[PDB]
C-alpha cells in the first residue's frame, strides 16, 4: 500500500544521530583485541546473531546433493573455452526444483582456475550471446524464452573474465525460490519442513537466505572439479543476488572474494542512517526476502541487535569489494561506504589497512589497496563494464602473483 519511494530521505543533513554497536563489544561485555578473540568468541556471536534475526537459518545435510555433468562442450566459443551444464538437485525428489549451473573455463590455460561464482536475475541463456545455445523457436519445447541471448552481457562480461584467466560459473536465482510473496510455494522451502510444520519458523531462511545456501551448494560442486581451484572461488551479485552473495561470502568462509554489487540497504549499506530505502520498505513490499524475526525491526533501526558494518565484518580477512552507482541514491552510497568503513577495526586485528580514504570519495574514485576496496561510480543502479574492470583489478591482487 504505503509508497515509500517517495516518503524516503535523500537529505544528507537530515539524518538521524545514531550510535553504532560496538562490534569488538561482546553480549558480555568483554572487548576483543585479538584475532583469536575474534574467532574463538565475538564472530560466532555476530554470525548467530544474523543467522538468527536477519537471514534465518538454512538447512545442513548429512550429504553433498546429487548433480550430474548433463552437457559439456570442450571447443566452446570457437575453442576459446570448455562450457559445461551442471544440474543439481536441491531435495529428495528428482522431479523438484534444481539448480541448472553453467560453467565457462578458458581454454590454453594450464593450472586449476580461479571461478567467479555469480547469481543471476534471469536463465543462462542471457549471460553471453553464445551461438551454440541455439535451437529455432518454431521447433522449441522447451520454456518460451523472455529475453534474449546476452542481454544481460554488460553485466557479466565474460570475455574480460576469460581474458584474465579465470572462468564464471552462474545459475538463475529462481531455480531456488522464485522472486514472489507465495509462502515459498514453488521454492525448496516446503521440502524441507518438518511433518508438524507448514511455515518457516520465525528464525528459519527466507529467500535471500535460501538463495545464498544456492551459491553453497553449487561450491559444493566446484570444489570437485578438477579444473577450478577451490581456494579462489569469488561470489558475485547485485542488488538483491549483492545482498545474497555478501551473506553467502559471510556464511561461507570457502570463498576467497565477495563483490557486493549495489547491495544498499540490508546489504553492506548501513540501516541506522535510515536514507533512501528502509527497514520497513524492505520487509513491507518483499516479505518473502528475509525471515520472520527480522519484520520486528520495522521503522525500529534503533533496536536492531547489530548493523551492517558487523555483516562486512564477517567477511575478515577475506576481501570485499564495494561498489556504489552514483545515481542509485536508493541504495545510500555513502551508507554503503559507512558498512565498509565501520569493519575496518576488525581486519586491523590481523594487521591489514583500511579502505585508504576517510570519507567517501568522489566519483570514479576506486580504492582498492586495502581489503575492503570501494568506488561509487558515474551513472545508474547496474553491474556495468566498468564495474568488471575494476573487479577484476582487484581479484589480480590476491588470485595472481
Ligand atoms: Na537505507
Amino acid at each position: 500500500r504505503k509508497d515509500y519511494a517517495k516518503l524516503a530521505n535523500y537529505d544528507e543533513s537530515k539524518v538521524p544521530q545514531y550510535t553504532l554497536p560496538s562490534v569488538l563489544m561482546c553480549h558480555d561485555g568483554e572487548m576483543v583485541q585479538t584475532k583469536e578473540q575474534w574467532e574463538q568468541k565475538r564472530r560466532p556471536e555476530i554470525l548467530n546473531l544474523f543467522t538468527t534475526y536477519m537471514f534465518g537459518k538454512a538447512p545442513v545435510l548429512k550429504h553433498k546433493l546429487p548433480c550430474t555433468v548433463s552437457r559439456i562442450n570442450e571447443k566452446a566459443l570457437n575453442g576459446r573455452a570448455t562450457r559445461k551444464e551442471i544440474t543439481i538437485q536441491l531435495t529428495d525428489d528428482p522431479q523438484g526444483p534444481h539448480i541448472d549451473l553453467q560453467l565457462y573455463l578458458p581454454n590454453h590455460v594450464s593450472g586449476k582456475i580461479p571461478v567467479f561464482l555469480g547469481i543471476s536475475f534471469m536463465p543462462n541463456y542471457t549471460i553471453y550471446d553464445d551461438p551454440d545455445l541455439s535451437v529455432p523457436e518454431i521447433t522449441d519445447e522447451k520454456m518460451k524464452k523472455r529475453s534474449f541471448r546476452g542481454s544481460m552481457d554488460k553485466s557479466w562480461q565474460l570475455d574480460k573474465i576469460l581474458e584474465h584467466g579465470y572462468g564464471l560459473a552462474t545459475f538463475c536465482y529462481n531455480d531456488v525460490d522464485p522472486d514472489f510473496d507465495d509462502d515459498f510455494q514453488n521454492g525448496v522451502h516446503p521440502y524441507y519442513y518438518e511433518k508438524g510444520q507448514n511455515f518457516p519458523d520465525p528464525d528459519q531462511w527466507g529467500s535471500i537466505a535460501a538463495w545464498a545456501w544456492g551459491m553453497s551448494r553449487a561450491m559444493d560442486y566446484l570444489e570437485t572439479d578438477k579444473k577450478v581451484d577451490a581456494k579462489k572461488v569469488a561470489v558475485i551479485g547485485h542488488s538483491r543476488l549483492g545482498k545474497t552473495a555478501v551473506w553467502a561470502g559471510a556464511s561461507d568462509p570457502r570463498f576467497a572474494l565477495v563483490i557486493s554489487g549495489n547491495s544498499g540497504c540490508c546489504g553492506v549499506a548501513i540501516s541506522r542512517r535510515c536514507f533512501g530505502e528502509t527497514v520497513e520498505a524492505m520487509n513491507v513490499r518483499f516479505p518473502h526476502w528475509f525471515c520472520g524475526n527480522y519484520k520486528q525491526f520495522n521503522d525500529r533501526e534503533k533496536y536492531l541487535p547489530f548493523d551492517q558494518h558487523e555483516l562486512v565484518a564477517l567477511i575478515a580477512p577475506r576481501p570485499i569489494y564495494i561498489a556504489s552507482a552514483e545515481e542509485d541514491n536508493w541504495s545510500d552510497q555513502k551508507g554503503e561506504f559507512l558498512g565498509g568503513k565501520g569493519a575496518e577495526p576488525v581486519y586491523a586485528l590481523y594487521g591489514l589497512g583500511g579502505i585508504g580514504c576517510e570519507e567517501m570519495p568522489p566519483v570514479d574514485t576506486p580504492y582498492m589497496n586495502g581489503p575492503i576496496a570501494y568506488h561509487n561510480r558515474k551513472g545508474p543502479h547496474a553491474v556495468l563494464p566498468y564495474d568488471w574492470e575494476q573487479f577484476l583489478r582487484f581479484a589480480d591482487k590476491y588470485f595472481k602473483n
